[PDB]
């Protein structure tokens, strides 16, 4: 109860900034997450003992893949923390609790392969879940871990508060399916521009939480250039492994995933910043003005990728 987590001074100050990098010391990431829960939520949200047992079971159920790993989980949670702390009064107690947990869990038991690859491989999960295949799995894994003995971090909630938070978490994890992002953001753009956006409308809240989840999930593009550039290496290491698996099924992969087309990466990143990242952080900045540093950092990295293309710097 009287047991604060504290961080060294540099981390204590930088963890509040959107562009914070959680660092290479894996053993500090649980501490960093608890620190964020405590400041975002309160020291009373969760029994420390239950929280710690939940964090470590979640960690254990992330795999040793190049990108979709435990470090991505904590990184995506830190971006949500940054959004929540810069928008203090907009979110309920339940939303603050559920969203940091949703981000920590959003890619549970990821294998480093897209929904598309599971569908073409004919993976059992593709028979169980026809759309948002991995995301329905991530939510399945979350509920599993919540139900292990000593792991119910929500035990103090009422029967119906408990249902509301698992419903926040489910929608938040499903929204990390980038195929759903495009329509979600179009709708939010129209609602905001015609003045119909209403944060008291639960179905509007839901859409706005989806957009945050996309923003937090993509936050690699919102770091300082050396972090952004080195992360893009992990990201493409998975894409090219999936590409190789596509070729093993006798399917030319899309160029993104083809390691024979490394030269096209800088132009691929341009498309991604223009078609996905900039639009995402633009609409997010329109709905939540204090998230503008995410849009500013994204724009800076687009400019760094333009420089890579003009040979004014090598990756
Ligand atoms: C969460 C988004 C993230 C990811 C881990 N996976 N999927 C795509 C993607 C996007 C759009 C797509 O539509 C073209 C797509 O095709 C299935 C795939 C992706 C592509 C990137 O660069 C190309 C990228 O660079 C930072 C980051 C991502
Ligand atoms: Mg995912
Ligand atoms: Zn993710």
């Amino acid at each position: 109860g009287l047991m604060q987590f504290t961080l060294p001074v540099r981390l204590c100050k930088e963890i509040e900034l959107f562009h914070f990098d959680i660092g290479p010391f894996e053993n500090m990431w649980p501490g960093i997450f608890v620190y964020m829960v405590h400041r975002s939520c309160g020291t009373s949200c969760f029994e420390l003992e239950k929280l710690c047992r939940f964090i470590m079971s979640v960690k254990k159920n992330y795999r040793r893949v190049p990108y979709h790993n435990w470090k991505h989980a904590v990184t995506v949670a830190h971006c949500m923390y940054a959004i929540l702390q810069n928008n203090h009064t907009l979110f309920t107690d339940l939303e603050r609790k559920g969203l940091l947990i949703a981000c920590l869990c959003h890619d549970l038991d990821h294998r480093g392969f897209s929904n598309s690859y599971l569908q073409k491989f004919d993976h059992p999960l593709a028979a169980l879940y026809s759309t948002s295949t991995m995301e329905q799995h991530h939510f399945s894994q979350t509920v599993s871990i919540l139900q292990l003995e000593g792991h119910n971090i929500f035990s103090t909630l009422s029967s119906s508060e408990y249902e509301q938070v698992l419903e926040i978490i489910r929608k938040a994890i499903i929204a990390t399916d980038l195929a759903l992002y495009f329509g979600n953001r179009k709708q939010l753009e129209e609602m905001y521009q015609t003045g119909s956006l209403n944060l008291n409308n639960q179905s509007h809240r839901d859409r706005v939480i989806g957009l945050m989840m996309t923003a937090c999930d993509l936050c690699s593009v919102t770091k300082l250039w050396p972090v952004t550039k080195l992360t893009a290496n992990d990201i493409y290491a998975e894409f090219w492994a999936e590409g190789d698996e596509m070729k093993k099924l006798g399917i030319q992969p899309i160029p993104m995933m083809d390691r024979d087309k490394k030269d096209e990466v800088p132009q691929g990143q341009l498309g991604f910043y223009n078609a996905v990242a900039i639009p995402c952080y633009t609409t997010l900045t329109q709905i939540l003005p204090p998230t503008e540093p995410l849009l500013k950092a994204c724009r800076d990295n687009l400019s760094q990728w333009e420089k890579v293309i003009r040979g004014e710097e090598t990756a």
